[PDB]
Parts: structure tokens; C-alpha cells; sequence
């Protein structure tokens, strides 16, 4: 038994609630933080997994694995498989028509299915829960993307109880989304809800319709391939090139050097988010050389426009595949760390004419919030 909890395993940060005492409490991890990173790192002594697993990345490239859920319930010639292989540093292999992670580790090599490295960051995700409760934790409501199929939702569910949590519901991202804002009770004649969901590695808009607190995806659009990443990938090159003026120079080439600067760019992004400039400094980036530079927002919102401005595309399109009319959405959500971003926020609401957003629970906190509940629910406890 003890409290269920609700988990966000997420494609690049992972969050996990727990209700009690009427009130959902996102809980912070060990260094303070209230997501974590979906990453696992493989050295020649330990095994490390979120925080500690991604702020080694730029010194242990090949052997930190994140990006599982692109490959979680996937075959390995799966074609979205196969072009992805092309952009992940560590090394992936087949394994009689299944898709595996090859690492080194502690000198040997070893080799781990999807399931295996989300069961990793479900086990971290398990022991921030327990840090918190000063309890077991056993049970757990877990959440998948809308469009996932049996499949990917098995082997989640397995992710599951190879962590050795017992899966009470695997629940899709947008529902919990809308159930952490109490949407799933609100007067019988039927809603409709946006959810609008850009994460770190992929964007999700649902529409979901909502029938005495029965919950239907009407349609969902997006991009596998569009988040806070790009948008960091978009000043990691106004930054080299930046470097080329001031310093003479060409850091392009260097793994290491564009990490460290991948790093700070990300970092500076949140800023600018609260702020309208946040500086960069970076001890010895290029052979011995420091860079201390600054961003503003204006002109992050300048390198990042037409991905900005196109996050409305699929928007247009969810609501003609659910054949719905703008002023038809009652309620539009907010899911994922880049909805922090005012210029997304000022193009989304614009869209809607001024209609209000969902935006007072964390965006990044939302999905595991939702789950939280549900779970209690699932519980018997709410
Ligand atoms: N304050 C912020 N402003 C802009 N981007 C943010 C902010 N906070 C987090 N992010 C971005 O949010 C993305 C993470 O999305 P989130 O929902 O937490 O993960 P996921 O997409 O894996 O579920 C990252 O690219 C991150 O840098
Ligand atoms: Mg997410
Ligand atoms: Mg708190």
C-alpha cells in the first residue's frame, strides 16, 4: 500500500507527486529539483541516473543513455528507429529484431532494453517518492503520450514492475493534465479541452471531450521532433558563431566545448523566460579560453521565431481534425517546460483571442500532478 504515487516518465524529465492531506505535493529530488532528467550514465565504478547521470554528459558522451522513450515498445528497424540511431551518441544494436543500448561499463560491455532504461529512471523516480514519504512505495498511476500504442503502454507497464512498483493505470499525459486542473468535474454538458503540450524533445497538442468526467481524445497533432532542445540548439549556433567574432576561433568541432555551451545555453533559456537577459559563463571553453557573454530575450525570441510562430500549425490542425471551431475549446492547458516561454505564451493566447490560459500549475509539473490524483483516487484515499 502506502501512499500511491503518480509519475511523469518522461521523454526528457520526469516528475513524481504524491497526494495527501487534499493537496498534490510535487516532490523535489536530492539536489532540490522538481523534475528530473530521463538520463542514465554508465562509468567504470558506479551507475547514475538522472541529475547526477546528465551533469556528467559532456565528459562521458558515449555511455550516458537518455531518449529511451523513443524507443520504448519499438522494434529495431522500426523506421522512426533508424533515423534516430543517427543523432544519439551512445551506441544502439539489434537484438533478434529488438532495439538495445550498448554501454560500456565498469570496463565490460553490457546491454539494455528501453523497458530497462525506464525502469532505471522509474527506480529513481521510485526512491525520490520514498525519500520524501519515509515510506515503501509500491503503487503507482504512470503516464504515456495519447498516441501511444498497446504496445509502447506494455512495456511502460513493465518499465513498471522491473522497478518493482505495481502499476495501478497507465494514464495518457493530456487526461492527467486536465485532472490536475479539476477538469474531469466540472457540469455534464460536454467539454472541450486543449491541451498544449511543448516538452524538451517532443509537442503534443490533444483535444480531449469531456462527458460526465469520461475522457475522449478527439484529436491529437504535433511533432516528435520539436521542443526546448531546438530551441537551445538554435543558440548553441548563434554562440559559435559568436566565438568566431570575438575570439578568432571555431569550437564547432570540439564534442566537449559545445556540450559545456549546450549546457549554459538551456540554463540562460529559463532565465529568459522570468528575465529579459541572463549572461553565459563558461571557465576554459575552448583551449583555455573563458567565455562570458549575455542573451537577450528579444533576441532568443529572434533565433527561435518560425519554430515559435509554427508550434500554431498543429493547433489549426487538431481542431479541424476534431472538427471544432476555435471558440469552441472551453478550457486550454498548459503542459510542458517551453510553455514557460511569454512569446509562446503571447502566440498561443493570441490564437484564441485573448481567451485565458491554464497556466497556474508548473506546465512541467502537470502530467505527474494530474497522476498524483488519479492515483489517490485509485486508491481508495480521494
Ligand atoms: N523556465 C523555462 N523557460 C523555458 N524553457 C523551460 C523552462 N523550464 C524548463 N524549460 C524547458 O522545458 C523542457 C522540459 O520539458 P518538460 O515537460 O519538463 O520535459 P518533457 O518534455 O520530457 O516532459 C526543457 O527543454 C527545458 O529546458
Ligand atoms: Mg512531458
Ligand atoms: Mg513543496
Amino acid at each position: 500500500k502506502g501512499p500511491a504515487v503518480g509519475i511523469d516518465l518522461g521523454t526528457t524529465y520526469s516528475c513524481v507527486g504524491v497526494f495527501q492531506h487534499g493537496k498534490v505535493e510535487i516532490i523535489a529530488n536530492d539536489q532540490g529539483n522538481r523534475t528530473t532528467p530521463s538520463y542514465v550514465a554508465f562509468t567504470d565504478t558506479e551507475r547514475l541516473i538522472g541529475d547526477a547521470a546528465k551533469n556528467q554528459v559532456a565528459m562521458n558522451p558515449t555511455n550516458t543513455v537518455f531518449d529511451a522513450k523513443r524507443l520504448i515498445g519499438r522494434r529495431f528497424d522500426d523506421a522512426v528507429v533508424q533515423s534516430d540511431m543517427k543523432h544519439w551518441p551512445f551506441m544502439v544494436v539489434n537484438d533478434a529484431g529488438r532495439p538495445k543500448v550498448q554501454v560500456e561499463y565498469k570496463g565490460e560491455t553490457k546491454s539494455f532494453y528501453p523497458e530497462e532504461v525506464s525502469s532505471m529512471v522509474l527506480t529513481k523516480m521510485k526512491e525520490i517518492a520514498e525519500a520524501y514519504l519515509g515510506k515503501t512505495v509500491t503503487n503507482a498511476v504512470v503516464t504515456v503520450p495519447a498516441y501511444f500504442n498497446d504496445s509502447q503502454r506494455q512495456a511502460t507497464k513493465d518499465a513498471g514492475t522491473i522497478a518493482g512498483l505495481n502499476v495501478l493505470r497507465i494514464i495518457n499525459e493530456p487526461t492527467a493534465a486536465a485532472i490536475a486542473y479539476g477538469l474531469d468535474k466540472k457540469v455534464g454538458a460536454e467539454r472541450n479541452v486543449l491541451i498544449f503540450d511543448l516538452g524538451g524533445g517532443t509537442f503534443d497538442v490533444s483535444i480531449l471531450t469531456i462527458e460526465d468526467g469520461i475522457f475522449e481524445v478527439k484529436s491529437t497533432a504535433g511533432d516528435t521532433h520539436l521542443g526546448g532542445e531546438d530551441f537551445d540548439n538554435r543558440m548553441v549556433n548563434h554562440f559559435i558563431a559568436e566565438f568566431k567574432r570575438k575570439h578568432k576561433k571555431d569550437i564547432s568541432e570540439n564534442k566537449r566545448a559545445v556540450r559545456r555551451l549546450r549546457t549554459a545555453c538551456e540554463r540562460a533559456k529559463r532565465t529568459l523566460s522570468s528575465s529579459t537577459q541572463a549572461s553565459i559563463e563558461i571557465d576554459s571553453l575552448y583551449e583555455g579560453i573563458d567565455f562570458y557573454t549575455s542573451i537577450t530575450r528579444a533576441r532568443f525570441e529572434e533565433l527561435n521565431a518560425d519554430l515559435f510562430r509554427g508550434t500554431l500549425d498543429p493547433v489549426e490542425k487538431a481542431l479541424r481534425d476534431a472538427k471544432l471551431d476555435k471558440s469552441q475549446i472551453h478550457d486550454i492547458v498548459l503542459v510542458g517546460g517551453s510553455t514557460r516561454i511569454p512569446k509562446i505564451q503571447k502566440l498561443l493566447q493570441d490564437f484564441f483571442n485573448g481567451k485565458e490560459l491554464n497556466k497556474s500549475i508548473n506546465p512541467d509539473e502537470a502530467v505527474a500532478y494530474g497522476a498524483a490524483v488519479q492515483a489517490a483516487i485509485l486508491s481508495g484515499d480521494k
